């Protein structure tokens, strides 16, 4: 089903922690509530919605098998964002700010995948 | 030329550049040709594989992630400008996450 790698540790502990406590990342730790929101368009729009809150706990309980999987959907969740939102939206710049460090941080990921 | 710049160009932009999707994304947007006066005024740093490219074979990056960064800018402006339903969207998130799927087994610094 799942694993614990060091790859997956790290996206834990490093790149989630720092996403996770960021100015700009409030929008982004719970899945966006279309109803609260009045978006009756977003989930006609997005297929396949994402947010640090879900990747929080599918890394909690080892859901992923390798890292690649998690980077996913850090990207389904930002690419989301860019799709639904119109250009000029604060929460378009907010999330290129947050997508920004998660490349930095990947980076410096370990190399190869150990369970 | 660091080991992770050479996997970005060796492997990375290698599988990128030959992808079937990844015509689109080869040369700059000429927004005359494709009719799109708009381009500009909400796309304010266009990027593309050309460029990209170039710059892996003439050492222009310091670091991995300022090429990385690239590859995000060249994305992130099709999600943006383009409407949902574009096939070019579907077509960058296919190349987007073969990038994410190779960037994950690249080295470290
Ligand atoms: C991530 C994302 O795509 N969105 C999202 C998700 C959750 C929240 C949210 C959570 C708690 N309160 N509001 C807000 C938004 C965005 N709205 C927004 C964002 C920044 C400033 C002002 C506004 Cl109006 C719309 C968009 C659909
Ligand atoms: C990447 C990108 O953002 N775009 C882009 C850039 C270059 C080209 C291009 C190059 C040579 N010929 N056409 C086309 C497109 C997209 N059009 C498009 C794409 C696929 C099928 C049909 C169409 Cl109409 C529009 C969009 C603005």
């Amino acid at each position: 089903p799942g694993r614990v790698t060091n790859q997956l540790q790290y996206l834990h502990k490093v790149v989630m922690k720092a996403l996770w406590k960021h100015q700009f990342a409030w929008p982004f730790r719970q899945p966006v509530d279309a109803v609260k929101l009045g978006l009756p368009d977003y989930h006609k729009i997005i297929k396949q919605p994402m947010d640090m809150g879900t990747i929080k706990r599918r890394l909690e309980n080892n859901y992923y098998w390798a890292a690649s999987e998690c980077m996913q959907d850090f990207n389904t969740m930002f690419t989301n964002c860019y799709i639904y939102n119109k250009p000029t939206d604060d929460i378009v710049l907010m999330a290129q700010t947050l997508e920004k460090i998660f490349l930095q941080k990947v980076a410096s990921m370990p190399q190869e995948e150990q369970e």
